[PDB]
This record gives C-alpha cells, structure tokens and sequence, in this order.
C-alpha cells in the first residue's frame, strides 16, 4: 500500500476493551463480524421512522450523554496525547453514562470511537500515535442506550496550527451550521447538499462523496441517506418526528477517497487535509432540535 501521506497507522492496537455485562448492547455488539440484524433487515429501504414521545425522550437521553463524552475526548486534546488514550477515557465515559459505545465491533470496528487526523476523512482507528502540534483531529462519538444512538462530532485543533487549518476547520462548521439552518418541514434531503457544498466551494473546498449523514434511531445508520454534496439524488422529505445527522466533510484539496488495508481509515486521496462536524436532528414544527448541542457554551471547542 501506498500511503496517500504522511500518516501511518501506529501499531500494535491494546486488546478490544471489554464492556461490563450489565450495560445494554446492540445486535451487532456480539455478532461475530459485527452485523446488524435489525439494520439488514431494512437494507434498500428508503421509509423514515416517525418517533414517538417515548422514542423522542430517549433520543435526547443518549444525545445529551454523547455530548458529554465528546466533551471529555475535548479536554484530552494536546500535544502527546496518543489517539488510544483518548479512545480509553471515551471508552470508560460511555461506560460511567450506562452507555455502549456504539462503534466497538460495528462491523468489527475495533475502537469505541473514532479519531480521524489531518488527512484522514473519517473512521480513523485509536491508535500509538501521540498527537502533534499542527494536527487537527476529529473525534466521532456515538453511545448506545436503552434501544438508542445518538451521534456527534467535532475537529479540533492539536495546539496552534496554521491558517489553512483554522480556515478549513471554521468552513466545515459554517456548512454544518448552514444545513442545520435549513432543516425543517417540508425541506427534502437531497437539498441540504445544495447549501454544504455552495459555502464550501466558495471557499475553495471540496465535498467528499462516499460518505454521508443518516438517520439514527434505534439503528446507528438508517434511512435517510443524506449526501452533503450539490446535485445529489437523496430520497426523502423532512417531517416533524424525523430524526437524522449532517456531518460534511470538507477538503483542502480534491474530495476523492480511498481507505487503508484497515478497511475503515478513509482519506483524501492527495493527503491533503479534511475536515468535519456532525450533530443529531430532531425535526420540530418551527425547525429542529439540535439533540446534541452543547448545553453550557455556545460554541463547538475550537473557538472556545
Ligand atoms: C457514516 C457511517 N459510519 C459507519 C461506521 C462504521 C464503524 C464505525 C463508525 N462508523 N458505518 C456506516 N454504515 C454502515 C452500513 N450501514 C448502513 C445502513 C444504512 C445507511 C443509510 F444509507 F443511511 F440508510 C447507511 N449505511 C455509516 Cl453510513
Ligand atoms: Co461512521
Ligand atoms: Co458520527
Ligand atoms: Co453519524
Ligand atoms: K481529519
């Protein structure tokens, strides 16, 4: 294999971390190639679940403590600092909130989250690598919890880095923001591309294309599918009840991916750097709830 940059996966991985029994797991947590019986059986379908009450309250149960994890992996982030070590203390986080760590064993992902630096689009595996200043590196956490995933991410910066970075970084967060904006009733899927893509572009970024936001629910990944480039075909139009993510990533250079011998590390083909943010929704009658907000600042951790 010929590595796109100058990231190497950094081996070898600690044993799979085990999660004590009494904590609630998905299907797949003990499927011996991590499936999902439950999302396979709804594979090709393009229906949205329209949430109850219940379904609702334990949706904003498991977003709340996911930003709670995600808050902890934020306060971990310096120079030094290995990949592992915070996939260890998110790992230990989920388990403190009652929670499975959605990703360990998801079709035999081997981490409790992950963590994507520099180049790396998403599904960077925790690793030996200690981080570096310069670096910006996104954490994706997702907990499970009484029959419910709630799913968030930040990029964050590893000391001070340089302009492309913060430029890049503010960019993706902005099309977050953007699309967020124009959730709601009646708005159909395929545009909130439309919107990532025209603030990306106009700041001389490119849109990967292989990976996209999803409905989460009682599944981790499920219909919609929601593309974050322009010109999309995704099936689908907003209704209150719906809940789903968006969580562009954005490219310094071209938006084409490839993945490692891993089977899960995507990155930009040109080894340029990428970047991304990510939120659960929960279609309102005015709009949508952002489900995993920040709850006692107003700002993701880079300009805080
Ligand atoms: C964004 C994403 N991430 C992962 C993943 C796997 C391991 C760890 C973290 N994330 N796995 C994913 N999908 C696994 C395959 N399953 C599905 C199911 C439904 C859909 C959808 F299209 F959204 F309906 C997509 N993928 C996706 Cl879409
Ligand atoms: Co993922
Ligand atoms: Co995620
Ligand atoms: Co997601
Ligand atoms: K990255």
């Amino acid at each position: 294999y010929r590595y796109t940059g100058k990231l190497r996966p950094h081996y070898p991985l600690m044993p799979t971390r085990p999660v004590p029994s009494y904590i609630q797991r998905p299907d797949y947590a003990d499927h011996p190639l991590g499936m999902s019986e439950s999302e396979q059986a709804l594979k090709g379908t393009s229906q949205i679940k329209l949430l109850s009450s219940e379904d609702i309250e334990g949706m904003r149960l498991v977003c709340r403590l996911a930003r709670e994890v995600l808050d902890v992996a934020a306060g971990m982030i310096k120079p030094g600092v290995t990949t592992e070590e915070i996939d260890h203390a998110v790992h230990l986080a989920c388990i403190a909130r009652n929670c499975y760590p959605s990703p360990l064993n998801y079709y035999n992902f081997p981490k409790s989250c992950c963590t994507s630096v520099n180049e790396v689009i998403c599904h960077g595996i925790p690793d030996r690598r200690p981080l570096q200043e310069g670096d910006i590196v996104n954490v994706d956490i997702t907990l499970y919890r009484n029959g419910y995933h709630g799913d968030l991410n930040e990029t964050f910066f590893v000391g001070e880095v340089d302009d492309g970075a913060r430029k890049l970084v503010q960019t993706t967060y902005e099309c977050l923001m953007q699309a967020i904006d124009a959730v709601k009733p009646g708005v159909r899927y395929r545009e909130l591309g439309n919107i990532i893509q025209k603030h990306a572009q106009a700041n001389g970024f490119s849109v990967v294309r292989s990976y996209c936001g999803h409905g989460i629910h009682k599944l981790f990944h499920t219909a919609p599918n929601v593309p974050h480039y322009a010109k999309n075909k995704a099936v689908g139009v907003m209704k209150s009840g719906h809940v789903f993510t968006i969580e562009p990533m954005i490219c310094e250079g071209g938006w084409q991916d490839e993945t490692w011998p891993d089977g899960w590390t995507a990155v930009t083909r040109d080894g340029k750097r990428s970047a991304q943010f990510e939120h659960t929704l929960l279609v309102t009658d005015t709009g949508c709830e952002i489900l995993t907000r920040r709850l006692d600042s107003a700002r993701p951790h880079f300009m805080s």
